[PDB]
């Protein structure tokens, strides 16, 4: 199957935004989150990667608006941000979303995370957001403010636990239009049979073709934010590119 494309809708105060390397001072904005989501659906999206960035940064919630978005969409939503306990996991799932991503809690609450992987299966994926410095692949939590440990040790543990899916970001590529980190993606994909979703850095249709070349190694899809919002290319171009 071709690479699945997931347009990102990253929500700050109800708006679709992007950041450069997850840093608040670099925020660009693209309208209402609901209009963004509906637009990508109109354009052909199979999936929306819907992120509550206020919740990821521990500074607020867009949960009600995200529930509205999920409810209005016909297509599948992968929902994340703030999903750190039983209450917030249930609230997320109660929206009717297809699945969630857990970030911080995989780092800080491994037992909880293992429990929810166990109970929820394919509805729970883990986001592995990686900052690589001098070869050290570190996970980042809490809106990428915190250190969450070594990627490979955590990946190994999650994989052992049965984690359904991993959503992998090179944080230093996220929002940069600098290209995906294909090394990191292949590295993760080669260490798990669980599907991997590539997130961050896409800058061109050729970047998507490049990620597509990894589908056989288990890279199932790619999340695309800035290239779409900035109108580097269109969704149908992208959908067509991954089938070249
Ligand atoms: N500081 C951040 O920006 C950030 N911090 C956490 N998350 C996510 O918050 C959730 C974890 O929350 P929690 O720990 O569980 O509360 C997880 O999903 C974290 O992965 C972020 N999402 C970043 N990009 C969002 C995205 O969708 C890009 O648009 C996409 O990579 C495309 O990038 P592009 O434009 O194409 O380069």
């Amino acid at each position: 199957m071709p690479l699945i494309l997931l347009p990102a809708v990253n929500v700050v105060e109800g708006r679709a935004v992007r950041l450069v390397q997850g840093k608040a001072g670099s925020q660009t904005e693209y309208g209402s989150a609901v209009d963004a989501a509906l637009g990508w659906q109109r354009d052909g999206a199979e999936w929306i990667h819907l992120v509550d960035l206020d919740a990821a940064f521990g500074r607020g919630s867009n949960h009600e608006l995200l529930a509205e978005v999920v409810g209005k969409l016909d297509v599948q939503v992968e929902l994340s941000g703030g999903i750190r306990d039983d209450e917030s996991l249930a609230a997320a799932l109660a929206t009717g979303c297809a699945r969630v991503n857990v970030g911080t809690a995989a780092l800080e609450n491994p037992q909880w995370c293992a429990r929810v992987i166990g109970e929820h299966g394919d509805q729970v994926a883990v986001g592995l957001d990686v900052q690589i410095i001098d070869g050290e692949h570190r996970l980042r939590g809490r809106g990428w403010e915190t250190d969450g440990g070594d990627l490979w040790d955590v990946l190994e543990r999650l994989d052992s636990e049965g984690c359904s899916r991993f959503v992998v970001t090179d944080i230093t590529k996220d929002g940069t239009l600098g290209g995906p980190n294909l090394d990191l993606l292949a590295g993760v994909a080669d260490r798990t049979d669980a599907p991997v979703i590539a997130s961050g850095g896409v800058s061109s249709l050729d970047d998507l073709r490049a990620i597509a070349t990894l589908t056989h190694r288990g890279v199932e899809g790619a999340i695309v934010g800035k290239a779409l919002y900035a109108r580097r290319f269109t969704l149908p171009q992208a959908l067509a590119a991954v089938r070249d």
